[PDB]
């Protein structure tokens, strides 16, 4: 409502876009009895076709706090080539201001094979 | 960390402090302190009522519980050809080191004096100085 409280909505946002990011992130990775994610186990094929699906993954999660992130992932091969050495994963993650529909999103890109960053990127947006 | 997906982890945790840094820099510019401004405020609130002002960095630190560290650089300036408070705006940057790295995620956002309103934000990760 203030600029005060915009400010702390706009950190607020920031920190659960963030977060958003992280669980994204522990999802691709951690194991779910014993075996790969679901999420995982879809770029793994994905990574080693030579025309892979290029429909995002998506989800939403609320935090303890009641904070919301929206959540998508997404890959594709660098262009004109194939293999999971040249097979990039993209993942957004948005969180709305308190009171607006405007947003943060967090987008970071990682590399398949060597899970390496190649991008990052953080703005506050105005509603879609 | 060394491995990659540690590093994914440790850029995470120093966007989560660089931000929480700004967002206690934001609190101590607004916080009163014994009734009367933080001398933070006043220095800027000075400075935004002067024709040449001070472009003289303020610095500050904050330690959080998990031991990672905030740097805060605080410094304002008028829009190029005007003067006054309504055209002074004040930056906040906050910097963290990634966990066994002197890389460090940096977060700027620049607020207006008078209104309060953020007029740019940005933040990215950075190679060591
Ligand atoms: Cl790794």
């Amino acid at each position: 409502q203030s600029q005060t409280q915009r400010m702390y909505n706009y950190l607020k946002a920031k920190y659960t876009a963030t977060s958003g990011t992280q669980l994204a992130w522990g999802a691709y990775l951690d194991p779910v009895d014993g075996n790969p994610s679901s999420v995982y186990a879809e770029f793994d094929e994905r990574a080693h076709n030579v025309d892979p699906s290029t429909e995002p993954i998506k989800s939403t999660h609320t935090f303890k706090d009641g904070s919301v992130a929206e959540i998508e992932m997404n890959g594709q091969l660098v262009d004109g080539l194939t293999g999971p050495e040249n097979y990039n994963i993209t993942i957004k993650s948005k969180s709305k201001l308190a009171g607006s529909n405007d947003y943060y999103e967090h987008i970071v890109t990682f590399n398949f094979d060597t899970k390496g960053i190649r991008s990052e990127e953080g703005h506050l947006r105005s509603a879609q």
